[PDB]
C-alpha cells in the first residue's frame, strides 16, 4: 500500500578521491539506519509526520550532516540552527529559526506546530517557548565538532565524502505513509561563517520544506538565497498541481533547469501523493537515501549510475 | 502595461459607527497623500522598487498603520518589526524580521536586498548589519502609541478606536508597484500582533507569503492572519495559479483569498498588479485600508466595502 520514505542529509561536489571506504561506510550506515528506522515506522502504521519528524531527529543527533550535532559555525563561531515541519493532511506547519539552546531544533518546530496557534518563531522567543513547554535548555557548545571548527577556519582564510561548499548542507525526510498522509522536514546549522542572524530555505514554508496531501511534499538542500527567492519546494507542488507536469518533470524544470539559472546548487528530495519518489540535485552528489515500507532501502551518496 | 500603484494598510471588520466622518477623512487622506505620493514617482520615471519601498516608509511613518511608527505591542509590552521588499527584475528579495532599534523596517529589508548577499536576517543580527551600514539606532520607545497600547489592555481583560477592527493580527502595510519600464515589485511591513508571543514571525517578511514580485507574472503584498498566509503560500499562489495554471489576476485572487484562505480559517486581504497592469484588492474581510492609482490619473481609497 505504497507508505515510502526518503531522506537527505546535504548536497555538494564529489570528493572520494580523498575518502577511505571506511569513511564513506560511516555516512552510508548513517543514512541506512535511519532510513530503515523509518521504513519500520510507516510499516507498522506510524504517521508521515511522526515519520518524518523522527528520521530528522536522528539526522541531527547524527554529526555526519548540519543540523543539530554537526551543525557548521557561524562568523562568531556559534551555532544557529533552524528547522520546519509540515503536515500534508492538515497543512498546518511549524518553524524556528535562528535557535542555540535548543538540542533537537525539528522537535521544537514540531512544538510550534502541535503546541502553539503559531507556525514560525524565532530566537530566544522560540527558546523561551520551548523551555516553557518543558524542553531542556543546552549549551550550544553541545553541537561542536572538529570537522566544522576546520571548515570555518578554512572558509575565513583568504573531511567528508561531499564538498558543501559554505551553505550546502542540511538535512531533511518526506514520506508518505499507509494513510495516504504526506509530510516533510527540514533541519539545518545554516552556513559555515554565516552573519549572525541569516536565515536560508530550510525553516521556510515553500521554500525548504512543503507538504500537501493533494500534491507532493518536499525537503531541500542548498544554496539559500535562491531557493527562497524561487520558492523551491512549493513550486514543485505548483507545477505538479496547476502545470499538471509529473513529479519527474516538476524536479527537472526546478532543480535542473530554474534554480540553476538564477545561480542556485543543490537538491531536493520529492514524494508524491501516488508515492512516486524522486531526489534530484544539480550538485554532484548529495547524501541520501529512500526506501518503500516493506522493500530493501537504497542510500547514496555520489551520482547516480 | 499602464504604470500603477497600489497600497494597504490592514485589513479588518467595520468599526464605522463609533467613528464620526471627520476620523474617517483623517484616514483617507493619509492613505490618498501616500498613494499620490507613489504616482507622482512612478510618473517622474521612477522604479518600481523606489516606489514600493518610498510608499512603505511612509506608511510605516504614519501613526496609523501597523508598521513602525504606530505597531502593535507584543505580550511584554515591546515592539518587534518585520518587512519585506522584491525585485520583480532581478528576483532579488530582503526581509527583516524580529527588530526592535531600527525605526524603517523596509528600508533595513532594502539593505539586506541591496547590501548584503542575502535575503533575510533576524533580530539583533540584522540590527547590527544594519548599523554597521550606517543605519541609525532608536528606542522602540518611537514606535508607541495610546490607540495600540489601549489594544493590548484590552486584549489583556477576561473576555470580549479605529474605522477597522484589525483584530489582533490584521494590520500591517503594503505597496505594490509597475513602473514606466515594465517592472514589478512589492513591500510588506508590521508591527506584527498585539499581544503577540515575542519571537513569532507572520507572513508579512517570507518571501512567497506576505510579498513577492515577478515581472514574469505578479506583484503582491498581503495583510490578515499571517499562519494561514504561510501555510498557503498566498502571494507566490496568485503568481503561480496565473502562471501555470493560466488564472486571470481577477481568478487568481478569488481563488485564493475568496477561497483558499478562508477554507484554512485565514482572514485578510492582498493588493497585486501583474504584468499587464492589472490591479485587484481583493479582501474577504469587512474592510480593508485601500487605494490606488494609475500615473497621471486620480487615486482610489478605499476603507470599508467595494
Ligand atoms: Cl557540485
Ligand atoms: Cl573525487
Ligand atoms: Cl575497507
Ligand atoms: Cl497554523
Ligand atoms: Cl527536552
Ligand atoms: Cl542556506
Ligand atoms: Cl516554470
Ligand atoms: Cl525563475
Ligand atoms: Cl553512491
Ligand atoms: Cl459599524
Ligand atoms: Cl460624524
Ligand atoms: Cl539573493
Ligand atoms: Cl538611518
Ligand atoms: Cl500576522
Ligand atoms: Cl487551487
Ligand atoms: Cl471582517
Ligand atoms: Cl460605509
Ligand atoms: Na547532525
Ligand atoms: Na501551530
Ligand atoms: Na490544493
Ligand atoms: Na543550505
Ligand atoms: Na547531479
Ligand atoms: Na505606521
Ligand atoms: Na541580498
Ligand atoms: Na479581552
Ligand atoms: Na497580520
Ligand atoms: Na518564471
Ligand atoms: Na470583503
Amino acid at each position: 500500500g505504497k507508505a515510502v520514505i526518503a531522506i537527505h542529509g546535504g548536497a555538494g561536489a564529489i570528493s572520494r578521491a580523498q575518502m577511505s571506504l571506511q569513511q564513506e561506510l560511516r555516512y552510508i550506515e548513517a543514512l541506512s539506519a535511519i532510513v530503515e528506522t523509518g521504513q519500520k515506522m510507516l510499516e507498522a502504521g506510524e504517521s508521515a509526520l511522526d515519520v518524518v519528524t523522527e528520521a530528522v531527529r536522528l539526522l541531527e543527533e547524527c554529526p555526519l550532516f548540519n543540523a543539530g550535532i554537526g551543525a557548521v559555525f557561524t562568523r562568531d563561531e556559534t551555532h544557529e540552527l533552524d528547522a520546519c515541519v509540515m503536515d500534508g493532511n492538515t497543512l498546518k506547519a511549524g518553524a524556528v529559526a535562528g535557535v542555540s539552546h535548543l538540542r533537537n531544533p525539528v522537535l521544537a518546530a514540531r512544538l510550534v506546530m502541535e503546541q502553539s496557534p503559531h507556525v514560525m518563531m524565532i530566537g530566544e522567543g522560540a527558546e523561551n517557548f520551548a523551555f516553557a513547554r518543558g524542553m531542556e535548555r543546552v549549551s550550544p557548545e553541545i553541537f561542536s565538532t572538529s570537522l566544522r571548527y576546520e571548515q570555518l577556519l578554512a572558509a575565513r582564510k583568504e573531511g567528508a565524502p561531499l564538498d558543501e561548499k559554505q551553505k550546502m548542507g542540511a538535512v531533511g525526510a518526506v514520506a508518505l505513509d499507509l494513510d495516504g498522509n504526506l509530510a516533510a522536514a527540514t533541519s539545518t546549522g545554516g552556513m559555515t561563517n554565516k552573519l549572525p542572524g541569516r536565515v536560508g530555505d530550510s525553516p521556510l514554508v515553500g521554500a525548504g520544506c512543503y507538504a500537501n496531501n493533494a500534491s507532493v511534499a518536499v525537503s531541500c538542500t542548498g544554496t539559500g538565497e535562491v531557493f527562497i527567492r524561487a520558492l523551491a519546494a512549493y513550486d514543485i507542488a505548483a507545477l505538479m498541481d496547476y502545470g499538471g507536469l509529473s513529479l519527474a518533470e516538476a524536479c527537472e524544470r526546478v532543480v535542473m533547469e530554474k534554480l540553476p539559472a538564477l545561480g542556485g546548487s543543490g537538491g531536493l528530495i520529492a514524494i508524491d501523493h501516488e508515492g512516486n519518489v524522486a531526489l534530484p540535485f544539480n550538485t554532484e552528489g548529495m547524501y541520501r537515501a529512500w526506501g518503500y515500507a516493506g522493500d530493501t532501502p537504497t542510500t547514496g551518496i555520489y551520482r547516480e549510475k
